[PDB]
């Protein structure tokens, strides 16, 4: 069956893992539990197609840089996550996007911009400025909460459909 | 606030109304109740943006043709619906798409291809052939059930995001 190699990237603490586990395990993780590298494989049906989601959950620290080019070159689509309560994480997105273009040799790689933690009241990144960013990248923007499970499947399925039209 | 003029089109009986009412009224209509013209307006928040969905639910009969160019020229985005248990409705999609391109003077209008009734076991249209169609149109394909509410918000929100990147 069709397999789709999705990679979840973003600054430390933005909720990369919480999003992935919500999707795979249908629960929200509230623990402090830094990722080195985690892999998830799940048979799903998306718009009638039976496919396997092969998801690589990454670290965002500078440690993981070398290890980073390796997984970026094999990923077919990337979830670029920031936290809406964290302006530095929003600004970091540009760093991840430009590394992915570098290793993929491509101005256009299947990508979704994900503003996570949208359940939180103390937002410091406006949805309008994340939406102008995404438009300038020519990619979709989707706001998610791993807590309420708002937007989680939307963010992942949208990325799969971007890979499909590539 | 931003308003988005969405138009729902497709052959008679495909579930145009059932999709719209699921979204607006959160119930599934099982009655035989042909549409002439229905309008729905709903304030929603999609990816953090406060916007008004202004939805025009249409008829698919040849009656409604003249009335059709009128609403197609004011629509910003179109849901093109067929039924997965109805091969003639799938084949009709080409007729609706080409009328919309005609009136919009455009090879690319924001559009989503929606295969409805995906809860039904007796499918006559494979998801693979609807997906090749959609790719040849350069638009997303999304399978929905107005009955189970599978894919309903996905189909509408995806169309809004297509309008946003246009
Ligand atoms: N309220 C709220 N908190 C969230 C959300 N998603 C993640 N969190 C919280 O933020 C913290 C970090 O989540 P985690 O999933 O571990 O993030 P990470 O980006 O994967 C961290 P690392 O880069 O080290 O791998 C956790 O306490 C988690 O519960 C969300 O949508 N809402
Ligand atoms: N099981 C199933 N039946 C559905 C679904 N959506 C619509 N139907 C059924 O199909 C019939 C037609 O639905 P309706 O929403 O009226 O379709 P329409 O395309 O709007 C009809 P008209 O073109 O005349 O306006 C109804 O009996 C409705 O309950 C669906 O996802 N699943
Ligand atoms: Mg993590
Ligand atoms: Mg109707």
């Amino acid at each position: 069956m069709t397999e789709y190699k999705l990679v979840v990237v973003g600054a430390p603490g933005v909720g990369k893992s919480a999003l992935t586990i919500q999707l795979i395990q249908n629960h929200f993780v509230d623990e402090y539990d830094p990722t080195i590298e985690d892999s998830y494989r799940k048979q799903v049906v998306i718009d009638g197609e039976t496919c396997l989601l092969d998801i690589l959950d990454t670290a965002g620290q500078e440690e993981y840089s070398a290890m980073r080019d390796q997984y970026m070159r094999t990923g077919e689509g990337f979830l670029c996550v920031f936290a809406i309560n964290n302006t530095k994480s929003f600004e970091d997105i540009h760093q991840y996007r430009e590394q992915i273009k570098r290793v993929k040799d491509s101005d256009d790689v299947p990508m979704v911009l994900v503003g996570n933690k949208c359940d939180l009241a103390g937002r410091t990144v406006e949805s309008r400025q994340a939406q102008d960013l995404a438009r300038s990248y020519g990619i979709p923007y989707i706001e998610t909460s791993a807590k309420t499970r708002q937007g989680v499947e939307d963010a992942f399925y949208t990325l799969v459909r971007e890979i499909r039209q590539h």
